């Protein structure tokens, strides 16, 4: 279904951009004047000259000194923005099996954000830390955070929560006495192990699913062996924890 | 920081026009109303006009916007296309303030959007950049990634694997997750040259606490570097002191959009 969007801005009252307008900065930008300006982009030359004037007096900048300044481009960045946006928005808005739209940004973030942690997990805050409990129900975390970046991350009970952790920021222990010290432990059955020269790479198979990797120096992870059930263990101050709002 | 910008959208389907200004505030007094002839008086708009505006949506979106309550009331579809307007023009709104104040992150890029709007992390630096070309001919296992002056280098531990199924090719837009307690601040440009990265700056803001000391300074490009560090080793720093930041490689997270 074609679909877009159109913009207009107004300031004081009044007419500050328009489509007609931003075609005209940009066809100034491509002519490198602005009579060729106005006459590719329809207009007169004296209508060229009003809007450019009344742009620059209601935005208290300079748009065009022909080129553009960078007010000039930053303001076609943003109508740019739009147009990069409108049919992310438009998709967002005929999705029959969404639940209601909270965050237009967060939806459309929501699957095409990835990152570079190989260990990457979804969860809600569960009732100086925050405790996190993952998405298929059981696992909980704990997660080091002051109260005021939980502030700024909007952290309240049932809040959807990205989950981050490197796996070399990962311990694979056999040893029931070290994984309890530690801050947060995820048993598992190791369900494939690569040695290399310094580093072996374990993946672990969790309980409830998902996979966790792991990056261990090779001679802590001699006496491992795939099949094992293991013990994950981690410090709360490793985990990055994100929020879409 | 003033003059907040009036947002007018217009909404387009199949080359018509479907919703803007007028039709969403008839769907919002409606809503608001109950009913489809009082909604109209109030948007000030006459009657057969309103049903207009209401039959001509319907027939675009392929969906009911409005039914009689089981009085008219929204249908899902009605509420869901007021919310996604009004959310789109606050991001409009926003990017408004953004041109309007000035900074360094291009304001036509969707990930820059997200993260100046709406993501949030635990660790406090949250740097948008672009990857660039390697600066080595020897493939090594990490990217570099260029800050928004397209000048100030860094260099992210990551593999060819992970590096080609997040598409980091020249050119792709991401952002730096780094904690904050995994910088490192110094005056002393040795100690940071022995780490694979280093950016130069001036402390814009100190915070001492009983255990750690917070820094803050201004990259190059203007986004804001955040560093804590061990009080017993932040009690020489002040504001204006000229200093390095600096890290490891594999220190970093890279978020992007794929
Ligand atoms: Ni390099």
């Amino acid at each position: 279904m074609q679909a877009e969007i159109l913009l207009t801005l107004k300031l004081q009252q009044k007419l500050f951009a328009d489509p007609r307008r931003i075609s005209l900065l940009k066809h100034i930008a491509l002519s490198g004047s602005i009579s060729q300006g106005a006459k590719d982009a329809g207009i007169s030359y004296k209508s060229a000259w009003d809007a450019i004037n009344e742009m620059n007096q209601l935005s208290e900048h300079i748009l065009v000194e022909a080129v553009l300044t960078r007010y000039g481009q930053r303001l076609i960045q943003l109508y740019d923005l739009l147009a990069q946006i409108q049919q992310k928005a438009f998709d967002v808005l005929s999705d029959d099996d969404a639940l209601p739209l909270n965050s237009l940004l967060a939806a459309i973030s929501r699957f095409s954000l990835q990152t570079s942690a190989r260990n990457q997990w979804f969860g809600t805050i569960t009732a100086q830390h925050v405790d996190v409990l993952l998405a298929d129900g059981k696992t909980r975390l704990k997660v080091a955070i002051t109260a005021q970046s939980g502030a700024r991350l909007g952290l309240d009970e049932g809040k959807e929560v990205l989950i981050l952790l490197k796996a070399p920021w990962v311990g694979i222990t056999q040893d029931e006495a070290v994984a309890q010290n530690a801050d947060n432990q995820l048993p598992g059955i190791i369900s494939h192990i690569e040695r290399g020269a310094e580093q072996c790479e374990v993946l672990m198979a969790l309980p409830d699913g998902q996979t966790l990797c792991a990056t261990v120096p090779v001679n802590e992870a001699t006496s491992l062996q795939q099949g094992q059930n293991v013990t994950a263990y981690f410090n709360a101050d490793s985990v990055i924890i994100a929020t879409l709002c």
